């Protein structure tokens, strides 16, 4: 007798986690295929309920756009919380980094250079709608395929002026958003993207504390196994900059000759 069952027909659980489970569903009013992610309605005043209102209201202000996973609804129905969004096909960058390092296939240079494009473009879009991320990691980059890439997991967002951080990923993280500078917020978007490309380089995993944690936030790169241009490198390198101001905005960053093909 849920509006859930009654709409929709649930075809695939394709994640699950703390944040619940999701589902690739059809509606059947219009034979479209969505993702619905399902979980138990947080605790009134809780950090899960701060993160799900953070979530709610990005959507009443972004609206859409062709590098951000496209929201359509969300309801609350038993003790549950249900969003709707789209369906990319591609799964996530994180799950096409697994099977890269599975079947030993590879993000080529173009291949990573259109990555920090697109998910760019998608930031530009935000960041002009005076919101930041704060969540940006390949597990929160979704693919549709002849590929676009997209943003998603908006749990996380805040606004520039009078941001509620909830810090996102330690391993993506800039230091002046963990030493409570929030002064310049779309920034660290910015650092995060640079190192999400750098996992779709081939990266190791990153650190979450400790001395190379740190060697990164002065600046130095996680070490690549591949061929990449000095100029390519240089433009990642300039984007964890320590120095936030001294990182290109979004539009700075779609705007760059290295990019531009
Ligand atoms: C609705 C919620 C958030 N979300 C989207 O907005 C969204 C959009 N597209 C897709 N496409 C998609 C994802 C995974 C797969 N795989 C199927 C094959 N297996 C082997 C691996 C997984 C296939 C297709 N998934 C999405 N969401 C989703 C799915 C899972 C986990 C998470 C976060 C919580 O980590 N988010
Ligand atoms: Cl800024």
């Amino acid at each position: 007798k849920s509006r859930y069952t009654t709409e929709f027909h649930e075809l695939e659980k394709i994640g699950s986690g703390e944040f619940g489970s999701v589902f690739k569903c059809v509606k059947r009013l219009d034979g479209c295929i969505y993702a619905i992610k399902r979980s138990k309605k947080p605790l009134a005043g809780s950090v899960d309920e701060q993160n799900a209102l953070r979530e709610v209201y990005a959507h009443a202000v972004l609206g859409q756009h062709s590098h951000v996973v496209r929201y359509f609804s969300a309801w609350a129905e038993d003790d549950h919380m249900l969003i709707q969004n789209e369906y990319c096909n591609g799964g996530s960058l994180a799950d096409a980094i697994s099977e890269n390092y599975r079947i030993m296939s590879y993000f080529k240079e173009a291949e990573l250079k259109d990555l920090l494009l697109q998910v760019g473009r998608g930031l530009r879009y935000i960041h002009s709608m005076s919101l930041v991320h704060m969540d940006i990691k390949p597990s929160n980059i979704f693919i549709s395929r002849k590929v676009m890439f997209k943003i998603g997991d908006l749990g996380h967002v805040t606004r520039i002026s009078s941001p509620q951080v909830e810090e996102g990923d330690s391993r993506f993280l800039a230091n002046e958003v963990l030493q409570e500078n929030y002064t310049h917020l779309p920034k660290a978007d910015i650092f995060a993207l640079a190192l999400t490309v750098v996992c779709a380089a081939g990266a190791e995993p990153l650190p979450r504390n400790g001395d190379q944690w740190h060697e990164i936030r002065q600046g130095r790169l996680p070490r690549i196994p591949q061929v990449l241009s000095q100029e390519f490198t240089e433009l990642l390198k300039v984007m964890i900059h320590p120095d936030p101001e001294r990182r290109p905005s979004a539009m700075a960053l779609v705007k760059h000759s290295v990019l531009l093909s």
